[PDB]
Order: structure tokens, then C-alpha cells, then sequence
């Protein structure tokens, strides 16, 4: 459904070298550079995102869907469907274009034979699409992503030529992307914590991950809502941070040399003084939370590697 242009920058990506250059020269160049991908240069059709989950996948995808110089980007996912046949026509009316359906997934059931009535009338709406008699010979690129990709449609499957890896992140990609979301917060991780907590999340994915620092990046949240007392520190004013003040109230322990009887109630909106995101926290938040993606996901997963190759 959302038709829109989102703001992750590769930059914003960590890790997958690759995949961003694979995806440069798929999706970028020939848009780019048209004269460069004529003929018998012409770039495929569909480039399928593979691999466990939270490697990737999706985000990656917003990341082409920003650095798609301005040729519209549309994305669906598993949610009368002649819907499918109004997608394309959007896209075609606007190429250069791209078409992103996360978790293609979706619409199969190779496993347990889900099956459905018109899911096999949705599924061969799209797979007729491919072709089409107006050949869509436009600057139309479909992307599909997938966690179970071998729970999918031969029919599908080989619609998608070109087909890339997404795997789970290395060392330093991990440290990244703990830098990454911890984003412009007032925190106080040096360089070497980010590479210990790199260390630490050995076979974490990217979404574990930020599920972490999602979690200690509220940590100084709590410390002000469930505090018991404020001691009265100096920094920064909160209308004009070029302008120490000498008056700010931060949370502390009740055991503490200034330690004033009040709870945030009393705290007046302007003078709050957050604590600064630790690496004592991303550690506590790192403990409550172990890695999902256990060595099945690469078992099946290493299987549809071989076993399909290329040419889907
Ligand atoms: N390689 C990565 N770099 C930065 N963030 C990532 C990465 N992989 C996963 N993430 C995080 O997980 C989310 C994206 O998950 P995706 O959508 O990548 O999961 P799927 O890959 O869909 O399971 C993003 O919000 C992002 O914060």
C-alpha cells in the first residue's frame, strides 16, 4: 500500500558490503546510466532478498527506496485482491520504478500445504504480471524478501533471476549498529564499549540488536519516572544549551550528598537533566536478551542456497 520515500542512507545499513554494491549495480546504474544497461545488458527483472531474520531484509530494502533518485518506490507486504493488477499500473505510469513485497513468503505453503481458494487466484495475478502482454519492459524492478524462502513457489521463485544473500552480521557490523541506533543520544559509550558489545552479541541479529538498545536507550527514562530523589545539578539550559545554569534537577539515590525529597511530579518541565545512556545499561539490557536465530534457520536456509542456485 504505502506509495512513499523513506531516509536510510547506506550509511545507516551496516555490514552487507555486498548487497549494497550488488543492489548498486542492479538498481542504481541502469537507472543512472540507462545507455549502460541496454541490449544485452539489461538488468533483471527481480532480485530476491534472502536469509534469516532481521538481517536486513526490509531495512535494506528503505535503504535502495532512499537512494532511488527520485524514481518512485512502492512497497506491499502479506496483508476482490485485483489490487495486484493496480499496483503495477501506478508503477508503470511513473518508471523508472520499484516494487518491494517484504516477506513474498506470504502467498505459498509448501511446508504443511496451507492452502486457500483464491490464495491460488491472488498468487498467478502477479505471476502473470512478469511478463505481460504491454511488456513492463520499463525501468521496473521487483523486489521480494523472505526469511522461508524455500517454502516458495517454483513459479515464483523463478521470476527472480537475480537472487541475494542477507546474512547475519559479523563483528564489526554488530559494533555499528549499536553506534547506529544509539543515534545522537546523550549516552557515554566510548569506542572501545561499542567493540566489547560487538564482541558480546557473537550470532545476534540486526533486530535483536536494536531491540537492545531500544530497550537501555529508555533506561534513563524509568531512572526520572520511578525516582525517588533529584539532587540540583549545573549543565546545559534547557530553552538555550549554550548557557550553563547551575539549576537543573537530575534523579538520584536516596543515599546521595543533596539528594532533595521529590519525585518527577514536582520537576518542572524545563529543568530536567536525563541521565546519559551507559554502558553499564546496554549491558543489563544485553543480558535480558539472547539470540533468536539458532544454526536451523542456516540448516533449511543453507539447503535453498544450493539446492536452487541462481535462475530463482
Ligand atoms: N544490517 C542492519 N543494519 C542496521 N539495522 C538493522 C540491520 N539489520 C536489521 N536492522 C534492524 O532491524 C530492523 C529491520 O529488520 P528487517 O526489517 O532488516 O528484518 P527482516 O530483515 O525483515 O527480519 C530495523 O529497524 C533495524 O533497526
Amino acid at each position: 500500500i504505502v506509495i512513499e520515500r523513506p531516509n536510510v542512507k547506506w550509511s545507516d545499513v551496516a555490514g552487507l558490503e555486498g548487497a549494497k554494491e550488488a543492489l548498486k549495480e542492479a538498481v542504481i546504474l541502469p537507472i543512472k546510466f540507462p545507455h549502460l544497461f541496454t541490449g544485452k545488458r539489461t538488468p533483471w527483472r527481480g532480485i530476491l532478498l534472502f536469509g534469516p531474520p532481521g538481517t536486513g531484509k526490509s531495512y535494506l530494502a528503505k535503504a535502495v527506496a532512499t537512494e532511488a533518485n527520485n524514481s518512485t518506490f512502492f512497497s506491499i507486504s502479506s496483508s476482490s485482491e485485483k489490487l495486484v493488477k493496480n499496483l503495477f499500473q501506478l508503477a508503470r505510469e511513473n518508471k523508472p520504478s520499484i516494487i518491494f513485497i517484504d516477506e513474498i513468503d506470504s502467498l505459498c505453503g509448501s511446508r504443511s500445504e496451507n492452502e486457500s481458494e483464491a490464495a491460488r487466484r491472488i498468487k498467478t495475478e502477479f505471476l502473470v504480471q512478469m511478463q505481460g502482454v504491454g511488456v513492463d519492459n520499463d525501468g521496473i524492478l521487483v523486489l521480494g524478501a523472505t526469511n522461508i524462502p524455500w517454502v516458495l513457489d517454483s513459479a515464483i521463485r523463478r521470476r527472480f533471476e537475480k537472487r541475494i544473500y542477507i546474512p547475519l552480521p559479523e563483528a564489526h557490523a554488530r559494533a555499528a549498529m549499536f553506534r547506529l541506533h544509539l543515534g545522537s543520544t546523550q549516552n557515554s559509550l566510548t569506542e572501545a564499549d561499542f567493540q566489547e558489545l560487538g564482541r558480546k552479541t557473537d550470532g545476534y541479529s540486526g533486530a535483536d540488536i536494536s531491540i537492545i538498545v531500544r530497550d537501555a536507550l529508555m533506561q534513563p527514562v524509568r531512572k526520572v519516572q520511578s525516582a525517588t530523589h533529584f539532587k540540583k545539578v549545573r549543565g546545559p539550559s534547557r530553552a538555550d544549551p549554550n548557557c550553563i545554569v547551575n539549576d537543573l534537577l537530575t534523579p538520584c539515590s536516596p543515599g546521595d550528598p543533596g539528594a532533595i525529597e521529590m519525585t518527577w511530579m514536582d520537576v518542572p518541565g524545563d529543568k530536567l537533566l536525563e541521565p546519559v545512556v551507559s554502558m553499564w545499561d546496554m549491558l543489563r539490557s544485553l543480558s535480558s536478551t539472547k539470540p533468536t536465530v539458532n544454526e536451523q534457520d542456516l540448516l533449511k536456509l543453507k539447503k535453498f542456497t544450493e539446492d536452487f542456485g541462481q535462475e530463482g
